[PDB]
């Protein structure tokens, strides 16, 4: 038996185990990093069911849904001994999740260091969680050497993280990777920060006149919007956000250094332990960076 304070409440686990629903990508991600293959997950953002990444360690895993609603019926009929939640997506149902075994839940689906620490404590798995962030930070450690190395009396950067959605714009300040660039080191420019400091952590932009929000020394766009009926909307507001003058006035533009075609699986939608690695590694190959 273990009592675990969360997100939602005090929730009570007997035994160690072995039969855990993940409902949302970030939980599916620190499941199988902890060796531990969920018995339901969410379905993927993208490349639905599964993404290509992490699909060979979900085989058999049954899909319950869509991560903004996932189907209680199908989690029910899996028999878990564990369902990991968040506030943001299931709020209104953790009761009901409760009822079909115990639930723990972080507050958001990006905070993958939050997750990893939970979901350890939950699976009886916090040797493994210690590892694997002590990896993390390792690569953290050793990424802001060689970026200090290159970039010298330039470091730190400010960067930004630009999202081309079908019908608006954001700018990942905090979320999966604004929280990661923050771990590296990288700085905001002072009105972002603002933002950050006020509580936000994704922006969502709606004018064209907000682009100055977005002004960092290096710029990384990423274009992404599951949802949208029409995968060619996301590509004209690209399009038109990018041909403003108001873009072509930021230093990163000016200067050449921005960072286009991003994988949107990598730097935002995996939310997960697994991608934070690869996302550290893009920023050595899309920075030019030396592992030096
Ligand atoms: N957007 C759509 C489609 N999902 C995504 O594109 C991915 C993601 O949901 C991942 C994320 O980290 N969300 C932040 C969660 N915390 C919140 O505060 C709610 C914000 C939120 O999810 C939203 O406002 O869209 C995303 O939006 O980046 C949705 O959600 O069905
Ligand atoms: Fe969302």
């Amino acid at each position: 038996t273990t009592s675990i304070k969360h997100a939602m409440g005090t929730t009570e686990i007997k035994g160690k185990p072995k039969r855990v629903v993940t409902l949302y990508q970030g939980a599916t991600d620190v499941a199988v990093s902890l060796g531990v293959k969920p018995v339901g997950a969410v379905e993927s953002w993208t490349q639905k069911p599964k993404f290509e990444y992490i699909k060979n360690d979900l085989k058999d895993t049954k899909i319950v849904g869509q991560e903004p609603a996932p189907n209680l019926e199908e989690i029910s009929k899996l028999k878990p001994d564990l369902i990991v939640a968040s506030k943001v997506r299931n709020e209104k149902v953790y009761d009901q999740l409760s009822k079909i075994a115990p639930t723990v839940s972080t507050d958001t689906v990006f905070k993958f260091k939050d997750t990893t620490k939970l979901m350890g404590k939950a699976l009886g798995k916090e040797k493994e969680a210690e590892d694997l962030l002590k990896k993390y930070d390792d690569k953290v450690a050793a990424f802001q050497k060689d970026a200090k190395a290159k970039y010298k009396d330039a470091w730190p950067l400010k960067a930004s993280v630009v999202n081309f959605r079908a019908d608006h714009t954001r700018i990942y300040a905090g979320g999966y990777a604004g929280e990661i660039l923050n771990d590296l080191g990288f700085k905001r420019n002072k009105d972002l920060q603002k933002q950050v400091d006020n509580g936000k952590d994704i922006i969502q932009l709606t004018s064209k006149e907000s682009i100055p929000l977005m002004n960092a020394d290096h710029i990384f766009v990423v274009k992404s919007d599951p949802n949208a009926k029409d995968a060619a909307l996301v590509k004209k507001t690209e399009s038109e956000w990018t041909s403003s003058k108001e873009w072509k006035n930021l230093d990163a533009v000016k200067n050449n250094q921005v960072s286009d075609d991003l994988d949107e699986i990598t730097w935002n939608l995996a939310g997960g332990y697994k991608s934070s690695l690869k996302l550290i590694d893009d920023l050595y190959e899309k920075l030019n960076i030396e592992k030096q």
